[PDB]
C-alpha cells in the first residue's frame, strides 16, 4: 500500500491520473519523482522548468554542479539527484527530443531507467515540448517499465484521450 490517490489503473504496475506533477509531488512526497530532463540538465521549460521552479532553483544549482563534474547525460540515460522539497530523489531521465531530430527508438532505453526504482511518480517521456506522440510514449512505458509507475498527465484533454485510446 502506498499514498498515491485517485489514479486509474492501466495495468498490473502502470497507473495514470490527470494531475500537475508538481502539485502531486508536493502532496505525496514520493521516494522518486521523474524529471523530463535534457542531457545538459538545463531545466528551462516543460516538466523540468516546472519542477525546478518549485524547488526555488535549487534543482538547477545542483544540476549545474553535476554537469560540471560529470559532463552531459546520454539521450536515453539518467542520473539520480536530490528531490529537494518535492521527493526524496529526482530521477532525471532524457527521452529523445523529436524537435531536435533525436531517434525515437531511444524512448525504450529512457523508460528502462525506471526499472531501477520500485515506485515512481513520472510524466510521459518525450511528450509535450519534446515533440513525440504521447499515445506512443504510453505504449512504450507499459511495455518497458516493470516497476510501479504513477503517471501524471497535466493536460486534462490529453488525459482523456490517453485513457480512451489505451489498448
Ligand atoms: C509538450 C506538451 N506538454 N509537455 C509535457 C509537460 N508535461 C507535464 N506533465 C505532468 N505534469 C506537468 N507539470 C508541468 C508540466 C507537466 C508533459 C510537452
Amino acid at each position: 500500500v502506498n499514498s498515491f490517490s485517485g489514479y486509474l489503473k492501466l495495468t498490473d504496475n502502470v497507473y495514470i491520473k490527470n494531475a500537475d506533477i508538481v502539485e502531486e509531488a508536493k502532496k505525496v512526497k514520493p521516494t522518486v519523482v521523474v524529471n523530463a530532463a535534457n542531457v545538459y540538465l538545463k531545466h528551462g521549460g516543460g516538466v523540468a522548468g516546472a519542477l525546478n521552479k518549485a524547488t526555488n532553483n535549487a534543482m538547477q544549482v545542483e544540476s549545474d554542479d553535476y554537469i560540471a563534474t560529470n559532463g552531459p547525460l546520454k539521450v536515453g540515460g539518467s542520473c539520480v539527484l536530490s528531490g529537494h522539497n518535492l521527493a526524496k530523489h529526482c530521477l532525471h531521465v532524457v527521452g529523445p527530443n523529436v524537435n531536435k531530430g533525436e531517434d525515437i527508438q531511444l524512448l525504450k532505453s529512457a523508460y528502462e531507467n525506471f526499472n531501477q526504482h520500485e515506485v515512481l511518480l513520472a510524466p510521459l517521456l518525450s511528450a509535450g515540448i519534446f515533440g513525440a506522440d504521447p499515445i506512443h510514449s504510453l505504449r512504450v512505458c507499459v511495455d518497458t517499465v516493470r516497476t510501479n509507475v504513477y503517471l501524471a498527465v497535466f493536460d486534462k484533454n490529453l488525459y482523456d484521450k490517453l485513457v480512451s485510446s489505451f489498448l
